[PDB]
């Protein structure tokens, strides 16, 4: 069977806490007024909730309500557990209120309004210099909430509000975020697909932290290169042969070898034999300005199958692309 794996940092920060911090099913929801929000416009609509502008009547103050569908009490539990347990840390979405939505009957969390764009709707348009100074921003919230004992488990460009005219930014959407435990398997069926580590398109199940990491890096890789996604698979088994075109497959089997792992059999007529490419070949002309060396060292070392061998968020924080930034 699998090779047993544990985060190199943070291993036990959930193990020497009481229960009441990472035993979400415990918790004991306080609710709040609903008839302090006013409902504005819709925003949109996923698979687990439907999210609203909306409008504070008690300051007159934007904010924004998710009204989380009748599909399951653990997953609200939970997210409501991680969002109060990193309430004011950097660059983490402020919870400011849990209310019990009147037509839905089910939990609307009412959180800080940031702004109408996501960073899909900015991050190709960035200089060098922002670019590097959002990513400094991103790993001061992965940071906080690794070193919390949470890993997010959906970084992507939508889960990132930007206020540009600010220069701030937000972590958003915790309702896939989950409590680090060493030796836990959780669920691989987390992450949006361009954004999912080799770890789940493998099935291995006892990841980390550094799952975050990987789809840190995607984004990275779209922002220098202009070209989204950068990893653009088909569906979850097109996806890992998409990295493996750029990776190498070598260096995939000697993951899989590392920890135990036997790809899925669908693999055998698809995968085929590919070199590792140097990051220099998707560098051209249009991109150029967004790319240095230090930009492709810090790429390469978060673009790692091995989830142990890549950086930490604290380890990226140090690296030399970020010495420009203020
Ligand atoms: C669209 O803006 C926001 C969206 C969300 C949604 C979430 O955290 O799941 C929270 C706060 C926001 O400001």
């Amino acid at each position: 069977g699998p090779v047993p794996s544990r985060a190199r940092v943070y291993t036990d920060v959930n193990t020497h806490r009481p229960s009441e911090y990472w035993d979400y099913e415990s918790h004991v929801v306080e609710w709040g007024n609903q008839d302090d929000y006013q409902l504005v416009r819709k925003l949109g609509r996923g698979k687990y909730s439907e999210v609203f502008e909306a409008i504070n009547i008690t300051n007159n103050e934007k904010v924004v309500v998710k009204i989380l569908k009748p599909v399951a009490a653990a997953k609200i539990k939970r997210e409501i557990k991680i969002l109060e347990n990193l309430r004011g840390g950097p660059n983490i979405i402020t919870l400011a209120d849990i209310v019990k939505d009147p037509v839905s009957r089910t939990p609307a969390l009412v959180f800080e309004h940031v702004n109408n764009t996501d960073f899909k709707q900015l991050y190709q348009t960035l200089t060098d210099y922002d670019i590097r100074f959002y990513m400094y921003e991103i790993l001061k919230a992965l940071d906080y909430c690794h070193s919390m004992g949470i890993m997010h488990r959906d970084v992507k460009p939508h889960n990132v509000m930007i206020d540009h005219e600010h220069r701030k930014l937000r972590l958003i959407d915790w309702g896939l975020a989950e409590f680090y435990h060493p030796g836990q398997e959780y669920n691989v069926r987390v992450a949006s697909r361009y954004f999912k580590g080799p770890e789940l398109l493998v099935d291995y199940q006892m990841y980390d932290y550094s799952l975050d990491m990987w789809s840190l890096g995607c984004m990275l890789a779209s922002m220098i290169f202009r070209k989204e996604p950068f990893f653009h698979g088909h569906d979850n088994y097109d996806q890992l042969v998409r990295i493996a075109k750029v990776l190498g497959t070598e260096d995939l089997y000697d993951y899989i070898d590392k920890y135990n792992i036997e790809l899925d059999p669908r693999f055998n007529d698809i995968l085929g034999r590919h070199s590792r490419k140097r990051w220099e070949r998707f560098v051209h002309s249009e991109n150029q300005h967004l790319v240095s060396p230090e930009a492709l060292d810090f790429l390469d070392k978060l673009l790692r199958y091995d989830h142990q061998s890549r950086l930490t968020a604290r380890e990226a924080m140090e690296h030399p692309y970020f010495y420009t930034v203020v």
